[PDB]
């Protein structure tokens, strides 16, 4: 009856009580609890800091604004993934260190559910945790649902290399929630002792990176990243970055004298300023003419010395660190529509030559990282097969697709099994029907098609086939189960087997079986390639 | 001599010696000692902070910048109620922490006589400390007088609702002068242990204020409001002020996204644009047209959690509170002319009648805050009485001179007698001949009348009958005497019963004598019409 | 091999060795360390701070900015005072608190060579320390040579006469980095405990005003003043200094209401404008017109109550500090050419009489500060001499140096020596073979000239005589050898007298030899022309 109110370490929250057909106990919902101060004035592009406790009784009941970010491009996102019927239009602003808590717990009691952390994607560029509505998976799976957001763009990731703006202030964030967690979650029914964080595209690429990291340590319990993984090149910015910096200070109308002097000017910028920068650069749209090389596609996670004291590569060459059970998985076609489609991919022509390939792959350098002395013997190997010019196309799709997501996710989840850890892993085959309409009906596990069986579209939106909903429950018994057990296996369920020497993972879609050595061919292959 | 040189916590402070007729040792004046850092860029709507000691010797002989506010309305109110023959034209500034010393001791030994701390009004939107010249009543009743400056408007009453910017800021400069006190009073031969706070209009709210405040627990140990108490609803905000906050914002050019936002987005603009907006919102002018209900007249106390725990009605009805002598009084005519005149009432006609006045009342909501389904009631009540369309226009003003001091002064006084502590009232009925020209010889005990006698202004001013003089004379006895023993009595003076269960309460003016149970037929009344 | 890598108390610095003809071990030279956090924003005329420890090797590789000054001014100085071959153009930033190290030392041992610490002259208003190398100093005498950098112009130097912004922000620095080298100096094989400073100019005027900081007190062991200390009136403000203050204010296009709201303007103020400030002041060029005393030349050191609690003369006059051993030196001719050029002086005629010098003399009030009632009795004393208008041209110079170095030197020196402490004294006259085109071969041991000698300038630039050669070698010995021992003296250097009651000092220059009663006649005759 009466509103929900916790109690929590900096004052007391109000929800609002929301109940999911067929199920007795409501789900109680609070929105836009801040976990760290607003990264506002001289606070920018520096750690974040507590927040300033509230006297009173503070209102949960509003979704927080997303971090500043292209707003076409975030609404776009939000549009194509989330998983309630009707989306909900944000604001925008640089006040978004906010996570929203669902949780299907009895507040009346000591409840210790366990808890679920969610790090949406949008390559550290855009998104938001408000397009994910934890309603449904809180509570098939009885599990607490938490959505964190985390600085994007120049905000969350702008570093200058050295001291003065070190960088990552985005991952910094996402720790900070995940202590605010630990600090205040069971007042929600959770248990602060069972935590798994979960991530897709960048978002996953994060889950990978907190794995890493010493700051992490202890904050979490089982980690699952979807479609993306710390090995994931384009995300992680190695070698000197000052010239991108100085480049970003350029064009934002500052000086670039001294580190010290850019970031100071950059603080200065009022935020519509640096948006007006964030779009002039043009980023995830992929640059063709110029040199491939030189065209910078963005600005992620660095090796900063406190995130991260290495690159992911030598860290998992490592097993001295505090290792726990990690769930990889990838969709069948990772660039089948999607991505390319948001690119603004050149393929429009429905159909591709080994010559136009080889061209495209070089202009895709910011995106495969692929010398163009290996360019033509990569694109032997995958189209090289067929004479269908369309084939082709399909091919060499599946060739960014690999590199990007396919090896590297093996990759990393068998450097994790070898540390001496529960690993698993799974490939997502299957075409979700709220799928866009300008999509292909030949486009099966394209990017982010798991999210809507993880998140239980099929209960909150509409029209979905008795086939799908079944897919979606079975999913987030998984999910669940993982979370609680650091096991997916349950009764019920097909079973899954664990990512050892003989590489089983799990097949998901329509039928749903296990199989093995997920990529295995792939990988032997490209690591050669790669060793020049 | 050599001019007088008091060593403070914060450094040396130079003075000026002043001689006031008939006095043989000459009272020691400091101008503009600083109580608190200037509340510049950054540190505006946050608390004030100690401010940083000097490293020679400051000299305190120039009047202080009054706080920033409507420069005209300001050096308007500053005549009307100046005790000193020359009107001090001031600057506005938005450092504006200081506060003036008046000490009648012989700094050359160890004085510790009772200290007076006068906190001037002026609706918490203007106003000033070197209004009030102390050189009489320090002189006269051997007492040191100290007048506070505080933020005002927009500076010192912004409030979001929320952390970000709690608010009251005006009451914390006041809490923080009275540590000042407390820290340096010493040294100019005055006591700590004896401290009394006085203040008038706003200004006694104030301190009726810092009565209830758990901050000011053992700054003070006398209190005295003149016509001015917590319960004037007018000056206390309750309920969700989120509204104005965002209102405010808009008008001075800012988004309004978040609480975060807004604070940052002023935090901005320069106090030019501040004062603008200032003006823009009409503070003070009362608003006819439009709802009366929807006329937001200002901004000032409230309820942030931390000066208050809780609203003043709630406060009062507990007994749990370090409670001091209180002295709570009233004019004879508080909507006399001045406040009306300074309004800009409609009442320029000289009468009024029933069907006008319900009409007056009701745009008087911001002012009266009376429901529309009353006031015909209440206009019954007070001119039914008579059919003189003159008497009406009369009795209209002391119908508001009632809901807005009458009624809740007694009831103050009541709860504070109630609580088991020492309560005297008084009411003050004389017409002093400083009254501007444009003021009716028929209006005696207007609003800020009694400042007059309070303040010595027949010693400093021209041309006082022998009667006024001594009227001042016998006022300020009674009030220093109170700041002695927390009881007015004293040989030479009339007997001051004091206000208990027989609610004995001294009339002041040409004939100075006792009386009993003041306003009570007033506060029964209006108490029902309230309660609906 | 592997470049030199030294760990500091902030982190890890990264050099690069560079070797000199003949000499087997090479120096390790590290370029723009960070010595305390970039005084940019809010910290700007406050004190320096910390600066920020560093996660992994910081590359010292690179000349630092140089704190910002008249460009042109600065350069054009940097070019007649540099040591190296090669002038080399720097950058201009506020962020220029970096010191450069040279180190001639094994790192790979424990070595602790004696450190000599340089401050750069420039008026307090422009110059670097990447304009000296010290690469020659370093080889030769086996010494560690710092050359530091502190604000200047505004910058370091503004003040408001009270705690708002007390002043001396530069030597602030200069101390700053003197503690730097006490924590750290260790580890590039100096000895923190034998620590000289040294400087030419306002550096050498800085190096005096250490001498009486109660700061300073321990950071260092030795100190040598080149052409300038503390009683040099011209670079000292004594007296109130607020007026200045309020015109740099409006200048720059700020209020002047109080203190406290001029240094928060000038806070907003971007370096740009207070780049063109600065320019528009006209402060170091010598104005002629208007009134001699109205002309206001700079704003140097001031009495803050901090660095300096009284003025020099006061200081000097008590023998209540820690004395050290001090070298007090000039030059021949201070005003020979450079100073004169560089003010832009009226003196292009080559010739000069009786009466244009006593009016060029009054002009100059604000570097010689003379009473207009003894300029007549002064300018007598000098001129009145010869009838050849030549001569008294070059006798009018000689009058300003000494003033400005010549009897001030003199007199700290006694003091000094009285105080009971080494004093050691020396006058400079030698033409060096780098002086510019534009300087008649009549100037002997103008200013700064001694500055080729002492940085080994005859073994970096080229053809150098054998001769200047040999002299160099020499002065470096003696410098080293006080750097060492607090005594110039050692086997294969002429006998340098201390500076006792007979008054010994050393002449440098072709033939170098002892003398006595430096200055005696002129010292003993301007004390008593200004005793008035
Ligand atoms: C944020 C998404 C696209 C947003 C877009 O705005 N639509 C297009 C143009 S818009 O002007 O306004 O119309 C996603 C879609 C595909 C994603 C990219 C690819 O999938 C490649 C990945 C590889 C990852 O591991 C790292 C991020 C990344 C290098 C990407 C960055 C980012 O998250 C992208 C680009
Ligand atoms: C972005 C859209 C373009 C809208 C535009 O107006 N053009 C329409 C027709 S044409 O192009 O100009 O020929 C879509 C509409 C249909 C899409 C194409 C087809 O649907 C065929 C697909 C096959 C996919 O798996 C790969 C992309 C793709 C090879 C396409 C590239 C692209 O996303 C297109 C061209
Ligand atoms: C400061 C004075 C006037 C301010 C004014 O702006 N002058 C008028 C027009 S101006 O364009 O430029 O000329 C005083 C005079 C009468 C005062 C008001 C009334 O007396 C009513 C009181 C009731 C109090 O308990 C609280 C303050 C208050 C609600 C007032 C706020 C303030 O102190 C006022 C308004
Ligand atoms: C603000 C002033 C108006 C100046 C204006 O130019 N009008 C002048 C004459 S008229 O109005 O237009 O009829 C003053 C001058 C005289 C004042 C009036 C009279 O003095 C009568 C008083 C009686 C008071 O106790 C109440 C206000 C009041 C009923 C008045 C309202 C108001 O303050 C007036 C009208
Ligand atoms: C830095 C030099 C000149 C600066 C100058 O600005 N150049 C000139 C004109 S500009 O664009 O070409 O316009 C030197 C040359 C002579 C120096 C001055 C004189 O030698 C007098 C000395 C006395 C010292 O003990 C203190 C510094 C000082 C009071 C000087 C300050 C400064 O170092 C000066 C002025
Ligand atoms: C600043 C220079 C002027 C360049 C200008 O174009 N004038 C050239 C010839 S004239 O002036 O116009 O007569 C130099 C060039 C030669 C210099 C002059 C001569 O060399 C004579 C010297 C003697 C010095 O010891 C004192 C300065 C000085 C008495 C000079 C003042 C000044 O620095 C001059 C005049
Ligand atoms: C500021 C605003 O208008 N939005 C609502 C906020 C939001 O939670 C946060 O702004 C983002 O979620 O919550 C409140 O209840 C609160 O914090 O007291 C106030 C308000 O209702
Ligand atoms: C106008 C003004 O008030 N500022 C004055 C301050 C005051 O000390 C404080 O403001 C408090 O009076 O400092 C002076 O008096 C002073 O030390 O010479 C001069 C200055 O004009
Ligand atoms: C952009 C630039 O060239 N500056 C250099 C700075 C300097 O340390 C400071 O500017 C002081 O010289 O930082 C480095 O040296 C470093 O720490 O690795 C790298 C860089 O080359
Ligand atoms: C206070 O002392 C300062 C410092 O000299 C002086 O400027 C000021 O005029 C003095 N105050 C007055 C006005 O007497
Ligand atoms: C640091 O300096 C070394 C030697 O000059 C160089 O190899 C390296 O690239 C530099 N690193 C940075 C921070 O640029
Ligand atoms: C927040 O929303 C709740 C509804 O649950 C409401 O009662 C409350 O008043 C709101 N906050 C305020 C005080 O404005």
């Amino acid at each position: 009856s009466s509103p929900p109110v916790v109690d929590t370490v900096h004052g007391k929250v109000l929800g609002k009580f929301v109940s999911l057909e067929g199920f007795a106990q409501p789900v109680a919902i609070f929105l836009g609890i801040p976990f760290a101060k607003p990264p506002l004035g001289p606070l920018r592009f520096t750690p974040p800091q507590p927040a300033e406790p509230w006297s009173f009784v503070k209102n949960a009941t509003s979704y927080p604004p997303m971090c500043t970010q292209d707003p076409k491009a975030g609404q776009l996102l939000s549009e194509l993934f989330t998983n309630r019927k009707e989306n909900i239009p944000l604001k925008l602003s640089e006040d978004c260190l906010y996570l929203n808590i669902y949780t299907p717990a009895d507040l009346t009691k000591k409840n210790r559910l366990p808890v679920m952390v969610w790090i949406h994607g949008g390559g550290l560029m855009v998104g938001a945790a408000s397009t994910y509505d934890g309603l449904a998976l809180a509570a098939h799976e009885n599990v607490v649902v938490v959505t964190i957001q985390y600085r994007l763009g120049i905000w969350g990731f702008f570093s200058t290399g050295d001291e003065h703006s070190r960088g990552n202030w985005g991952h910094l964030d996402q720790v900070a929630a995940l202590r605010w967690v630990q600090d205040n979650i069971a007042s929600f029914g959770g248990n602060p002792g069972s935590v798994t964080i979960f991530g897709e595209s960048a978002g996953g690429e994060s889950v990978s990176v907190l794995v890493l990291s010493p700051l992490a340590k202890n904050l979490f319990h089982r980690a699952i990243s979807e479609s993306g993984v710390a090995l994931t090149s384009v995300l992680v910015k190695k070698g000197d970055v000052k010239p991108l910096a100085e480049q970003i200070a350029i064009t934002a109308g500052c000086k670039t004298t001294t580190s010290a002097v850019m970031v100071h000017c950059l603080r200065q910028k009022t935020e519509e300023e640096l948006l007006e920068t964030t779009l002039k650069m043009k980023f995830l749209s992929l640059d063709l003419q110029g040199d491939p090389r030189e065209s910078q596609p963005l600005l992620g996670t660095v090796i900063d010395g406190m995130l991260l004291l290495k690159t992911p590569e030598e860290l998992q060459a490592e097993r001295n660190f505090h290792t726990v059970p990690y769930m990889v998985g990838i969709n069948k076609q990772e660039f089948g529509w999607l991505i390319p489609m948001l690119m603004s991919y050149p393929l429009s022509e429905g159909q591709l030559d080994q010559k136009t390939a080889m061209s495209l792959l070089w202009k895709s350098y910011p995106l495969v990282c692929i010398a163009k002395e290996l360019i033509p013997e990569a694109t032997e190997k995958y189209l090289g097969g067929t004479d269908d010019t369309v084939k082709k196309k399909d091919l060499f799709l599946d060739l960014i697709a690999d590199v990007m997501f396919g090896v590297p996710s093996v990759i990393v989840a068998r450097n994790h099994r070898d540390a001496g850890a529960p690993t698993y892993m799974y490939e997502f085959q299957y075409r979700p029907s709220f799928s866009s309409d300008m999509k292909p009906k030949t486009v099966i596990g394209d990017h982010g098609d798991e999210l809507f069986s993880v998140f239980g579209a099929p209960f909150l939106k509409e029209g979905a086939s008795e086939e799908e909903i079944r897919l979606s429950k079975m999913v987030m018994k998984f999910w669940a189960n993982f979370a609680r057990n650091g096991n997916p296996n349950g009764e019920g369920l097909p079973h899954w087997p664990e990512y050892n020497q003989k590489e089983g993972y799990l097949q998901i879609g329509a039928n749903t079986q296990a199989a093995q050595k997920l990529k295995d061919k792939e990988v032997a292959f490209w690591t050669n390639l790669f060793a020049k």
